């Protein structure tokens, strides 16, 4: 029992961690076989910055201007390509600690762990959702550039994000692992504008089951509902619309503990209309949302890597 | 920006994870060198756990009862022994992954890293702190003992907690890794008393110092108050006495953002007196108390390992 935000063991994505420098610039790649991925904005300056021309940088840099070092080993790069706001260099040496993985472009909603490293050096793990709003929540100073997410299935990392950029707000942008941006973002220093937000329904959802697993049970009450009642309530309150493919997702959670989907939803429904009067749910005061279903049942069931 | 409840990068820990069995009980153990540690409760069968008698089951072993698996790496077991609550089994095998690392006996309200692990395979990892009382708030399932707790300065591993129990009231106990448990508990399955635990307040004003340094400031006010008068309220809401001590750990992060230490106290004496009025600080509608002083300047500056 007990349930907390657990992040992957980031053993297998730690060994794939590089430092590039290009000229002046610094920050962290993904060396996968022998192919180091990093953001484009290693080839700018400060100047740059605030409007940079990525095609016209990049034509003033040749392979010896990339600086590649994985501990303290120097890779030789024998290639270089951008692809969307990454960049690709080709190394003259296959990675040797190289996991099994794939590269995905996860759903808003979704979960992973971001392994935060500065220099090409892991300094700490941690799980966080992708918002609806394609914005992640994160913990990074400057030089986290580079930075990844990732889920793993058994012996198999998942690689979603890369990390590009601090919002003036304070929240967090980047791209797949082919770099396109999750969200409407670019990589300029620039004002920009990120959705209305809005909270993940079938995570608290799945929380609140959780919940009850572990013996948090005071917020069950007597009542139930419908989807379009509960979507009204989702809609005042700035949940998102639940729909059967939630109701559908969340189907293990409500067998495990005998509560239907739509009481659970009627539970909530009494949590966001009259608050949590001063109590707790699972040591929080508030309604979570980073749990996703699957994060619940494989937490309340023990899966190894 | 932002601020995370970040765990340390797992890879140096995972690389010593290994199953032990014993007749037909398993659990993790850590194959550090040439010895494996893992919890001595791995001698008992489900009738034996009500009044274990460690000793006598023990005689009843041999090395050759003793199964080590590290992935399908077979160890042979050449020795064992008791120490206190673990069993130290000698291998014949170095681990070739011991990193740099040292044993030590954590104080209460110290954080560390948590790999839970089950059949000696790496499941997830999360932050926690060594409660005033000496349990642990984790996440934990049957054939998670022997899950080990660490921190990492630089290329060395502190290993702090072997988990070993979880209470009835569903927190968690266990021992260093010389095998003596943290707190008043004894490895049997019987109702045992925690006796009260408090909020650790030096990490509490660690976190709001964290706020500041992020732009959560709402809760800064006009007072100021005394060691004794804190001390005060401290005892009316269960919070640690604060101490010189404490006021010289948080100098750092006094100095970092003008607010002296007392000035901290009175804001954090007035969200004890009037509470949070619906609003967040970091995300969180709660006071947190599980960062240390420590970790808020090692995430506030970007700390690798
Ligand atoms: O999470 C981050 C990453 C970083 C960031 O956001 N940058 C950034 C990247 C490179 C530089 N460079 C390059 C040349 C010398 C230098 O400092 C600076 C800032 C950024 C800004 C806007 C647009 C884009 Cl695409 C990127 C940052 C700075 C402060 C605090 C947090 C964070
Ligand atoms: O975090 C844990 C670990 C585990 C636990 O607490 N055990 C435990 C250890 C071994 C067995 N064994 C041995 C033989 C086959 C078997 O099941 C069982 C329970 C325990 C109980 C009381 C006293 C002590 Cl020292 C240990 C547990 C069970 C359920 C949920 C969570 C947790
Ligand atoms: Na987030
Ligand atoms: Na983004
Ligand atoms: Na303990």
């Amino acid at each position: 029992s007990g349930f907390r935000k657990m992040a992957f063991p980031s053993g297998k994505v730690e060994g794939c961690m590089v430092q590039v420098t290009c000229g002046t610039t610094t920050l962290n790649g993904l060396w996968l076989d022998d192919v180091v991925y990093c953001p484009r904005h290693v080839i700018c300056t400060s100047e740059d910055m605030l409007n940079p021309n990525y095609e016209d940088l990049l034509i003033r840099k040749s392979n010896h201007n990339f600086l590649v070092q994985a501990g303290n080993v120097q890779l030789r790069v024998i290639g270089h390509s951008m692809q969307n706001c990454v960049l690709k260099l080709k190394v003259d040496t296959a990675n040797p600690k190289t996991p099994k993985y794939k590269f995905v472009r996860i759903q808003p909603g979704q979960t992973f762990s971001v392994l935060a490293c500065y220099n090409g050096s892991p300094s700490g793990v941690y799980q966080c959702a992708m918002r609806p709003n394609f914005t992640i929540k994160g913990s990074f100073l400057n030089g986290s550039c580079g930075s990844v997410g990732f889920n793993i299935d058994y012996d198999c990392v998942s690689f979603c994000y890369m990390h590009h950029m601090e919002l003036p707000t304070g929240v967090h942008a980047g791209t797949d692992l082919e770099g396109n941006f999750y969200g409407p973002f670019v990589d300029r220093q620039t004002a920009q504008a990120a959705g209305t937000d809005t909270t993940i329904t079938v995570n608290v959802l799945a929380w609140l089951y959780a919940a009850v697993i572990n013996g948090d049970r005071w917020f069950l009450n007597r009542f139930t509902t419908t989807l379009n009642d509960f979507n009204l309530v989702a809609m005042k309150y700035n949940y998102e619309p639940l729909t059967q493919d939630h109701v559908d997702i969340l189907g293990p959670l409500s067998a495990q503990t005998g509560i239907a989907v739509l009481d659970m939803c009627a539970s909530l429904k009494e949590l966001l209309q009259n608050g949590m009067n001063g109590r707790t749910i699972l040591g929080s005061a508030l309604l979570e949302d980073e749990f996703t279903p699957f994060d619940v049942v494989r937490q309340c069931s023990g899966v190894t890597f």
